[PDB]
């Protein structure tokens, strides 16, 4: 199912528009130690992509003890992550849609847009790498 959500750097997203390449996409919370200690390896893992995959992030103010929106992308002006999407869902609904029940939670989804795999928790940044490669 397509979904469309504003970044923090104002693009707008679309899963569909990444049709034919395969999707790593991190949920994560302002709150979550772990989350916030990982971003560096997601952010290399965006970097390092070139036209094998892509990488987006995810958050949902208002869910799961987030922040509001406001508050959000105010705090987030205090990281530096320079390749890293950090889309916004106040709706919480992708939560529902990928079966998020803590965080991080990492999805991996294929070239025709459908999901393939969840691991909730910490992710090696090989393990995901290796992750993408067997898609
Ligand atoms: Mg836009
Ligand atoms: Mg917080
Ligand atoms: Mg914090
Ligand atoms: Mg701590
Ligand atoms: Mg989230
Ligand atoms: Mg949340
Ligand atoms: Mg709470
Ligand atoms: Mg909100
Ligand atoms: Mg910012």
């Amino acid at each position: 199912a397509d979904f469309e959500l504003m970044g923090v750097d104002g693009k707008t997203y679309r899963l569909s528009d990444y049709k034919g390449k395969k999707v790593y996409l991190k949920f994560w919370a302002s709150w979550c130690s772990i989350c916030l200690a990982s971003l560096p390896d997601t952010d290399e893992i965006a970097k390092e992509a070139g036209d094998d995959y892509v990488v987006l992030t995810v958050v949902s103010p208002g869910h799961k003890g987030e922040q509001s929106e406001a508050d959000f992308k105010n705090w987030y002006k205090g990281l530096d992550y320079k390749n890293l999407p950090v889309l916004v869902d106040p709706s919480g609904k992708l939560l529902e849609t990928y079966g998020v029940r803590s965080y991080p939670t990492q999805a991996f989804i294929d070239k025709e847009g459908k999901l393939v795999k969840t691991h909730p928790g910490f992710m090696e940044k090989d393990a995901i790498l290796q992750t993408l490669k067997e898609l």
